[PDB]
């Protein structure tokens, strides 16, 4: 929470 590598845009 909120992490963007690539878009897979919610982890983390």
């Amino acid at each position: 929470w909120v992490i963007v590598v690539g878009v897979i845009g919610v982890i983390g």
